[PDB]
């Protein structure tokens, strides 16, 4: 048993800063509560009494290893609120940052309640199909910023939590984290992406670019219509497999390339590709997309029959556009800039 202290009583035992409500940091800023928490520290209430507005402040752990990843986060975002066009105004932004008792304190804009909030007020029954498109244009219209040739950004950790409402009544929403994200030729790391919403690209360890994160947008949509996360995995294996279960065996001259093919595949003498040796997952290819979308059926579970722009030509775009998304070879995957112009929009 361990009463230490940590950072004269500052910090906890896990790097955090122990937040207490009512602070007065610097002389500027009004701490009022504790929002959000994460892998790279914590998110707060604050008042920025200088300006009158209200921030929220990201307070990373007190380790230099947090702290390193976080300065790529700060030259990121501040890299990308200095292109001038109408998208950066998709992502959230950094007014400052600053050292504040051992922890770097990054001053972000006040967002509201993420897109799994917004599932969860819906007791996860999905949100109609015209928002869930709404959110598509956004989303798709924000991956091309990020795609431009100055920035070239992977994100690597899209996912509902990392998208926030700028309002509560709806429609604009902003991406957020940019903690796990580096720019394409500066790759570090291979477990990168949320494992509900990784690609097969880095599921086989080869090497990725920005295509990993249309992966992760199309299951993200899905979800937001379905109620569901679409591959729901409780681990690596389990989550290739469940990607099979709807987009079949990948592709041979994908596979044939993957460093990590053998942990979830076997090459038979044939040539042909197939899945490890054992019943747990319906048969590659069964659990279509036409039935988790419920496009001839009643839409979703049933629970979208009888409402308006939930028509069955409406659905089929959607479907179209998802497995547009899901191509497995990202060279062939859907790109922002042909993604907005497809029929769904
Ligand atoms: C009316 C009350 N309501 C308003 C404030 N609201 C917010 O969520 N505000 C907010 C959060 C972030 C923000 C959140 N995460 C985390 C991502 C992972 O999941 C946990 C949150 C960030 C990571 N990196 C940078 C910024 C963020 C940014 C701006 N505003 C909740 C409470």
């Amino acid at each position: 048993k361990e009463r230490k202290v940590y950072n004269d009583g500052y910090d906890d035992d896990n790097y955090d800063y122990i937040v207490k409500n009512g602070e007065k940091w610097m002389d500027r800023y009004e701490i009022d509560s504790l929002i959000g928490k994460g892998s790279f520290g914590q998110v707060v209430k604050a008042y920025d009494r200088v300006e009158q507005e209200w921030v929220a402040i990201k307070i990373i752990k007190n380790k230099k290893a947090f702290l390193n990843q976080a300065q790529i986060e700060v030259r990121l975002l501040e890299l990308m609120n200095k292109h001038d066009t109408e998208m950066k105004y998709y992502i959230v932004h950094l007014k400052r940052h600053f050292m504040f008792r051992n922890h770097l304190c990054l001053v972000f804009e006040m967002l509201s309640y993420n897109l799994y909030d917004l599932l969860r007020n819906t007791n996860f029954r999905g949100v109609s199909l015209n928002l869930t498109r709404k959110f598509a244009q956004q989303m798709c219209t924000a991956l091309l910023f990020l795609a431009t040739p100055e920035l070239s950004i992977i994100h690597c950790d899209l996912k509902p939590e990392n998208i926030l409402l700028c309002n509560p009544k709806r429609s604009a929403i902003k991406i957020v984290d940019f903690g796990s994200s580096c720019q394409l030729g500066q790759r570090i790391y291979q477990y990168i992406q949320s494992r509900f919403y990784r690609s097969p690209e880095v599921l086989l360890g080869m090497p990725y670019d920005l295509a990993i994160d249309m992966w992760s947008l199309g299951c993200i949509l899905v979800e937001m219509h379905t109620g569901e996360p679409l591959f729901s995995g409780a681990n690596e294996v389990d989550q290739m497999n469940k990607i099979v279960e709807v987009l079949g065996i990948p592709p041979a001259h994908i596979l044939d390339q993957a460093p990590k093919a053998r942990k979830f595949f076997e090459k038979l003498p044939d040539g042909t590709w197939n899945l490890k040796k054992t019943r747990e997952y319906k048969p590659p290819g069964t659990r279509k997309l036409h039935n988790i979308l419920g496009v001839e059926t009643g839409g979703p579970g049933g629970r979208r029959a009888g409402e308006s722009g939930h028509t069955v030509a409406d659905y089929l775009k959607f479907k179209d556009l998802i497995l547009r998304m899901l191509d497995y070879d990202p060279k062939t995957r859907i790109q922002p800039y042909y993604a907005l112009q497809h029929s769904f929009f």
